[PDB]
């Protein structure tokens, strides 16, 4: 029926359908459009007391939690739904990854390098696509695919 990951949802405040991917966690009133081998990915990791390295570029010692995390992935996410920030932008700012250097850039990559919740939202991903919050030891990521 729907691409891999996708499903009808019913929106509670509204009663109209949406689509909901459970790979990706990304949510959307529009139908979805239409495996590589590679696909390229940029992302914005926020990470908290939990994560495998409770450490950044941006925090000598990580102290927020996973609530608290999750809650500045939501406002980026609504940031950049709104046209008001660009992923990138946030990436550069934001990430609690060392590729907020690169606008968030990972480059490409293949099945089995990343953590999985990523690879697999990441292959779930077609071009051009954001995911929702996606958890992985790491922390809370945004993954936005670029190719
Ligand atoms: C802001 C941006 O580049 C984006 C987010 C989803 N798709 N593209």
């Amino acid at each position: 029926k729907l691409p891999p990951g996708w499903e009808k949802a019913m929106s509670r405040s509204s009663g109209r359908v949406y689509y909901f991917n459970h790979i990706t966690n990304a949510s959307q009133w529009e139908r979805p459009s239409g495996e590589p081998a590679r696909v390229r990915c940029s992302h914005l990791l926020v990470k908290h007391s939990q994560s495998r390295r409770p450490s950044s570029w941006r925090q000598e010692k990580i102290t927020r939690t996973k609530e608290e995390a999750l809650e500045l992935i939501n406002g980026y996410i609504q940031k950049i739904k709104s046209g008001e920030e660009d992923f990138e932008s946030l990436a550069s700012q934001f990430s609690d990854c060392s590729s907020a250097k690169a606008r968030g850039d990972l480059g490409a990559f293949s099945r089995g390098q990343m953590q999985k919740p990523f690879e697999d939202a990441s292959f779930a991903l077609r071009t051009g696509e954001m995911s929702g919050p996606v958890f992985t030891d790491s922390g809370i990521h945004i993954i936005l695919r670029t190719e």
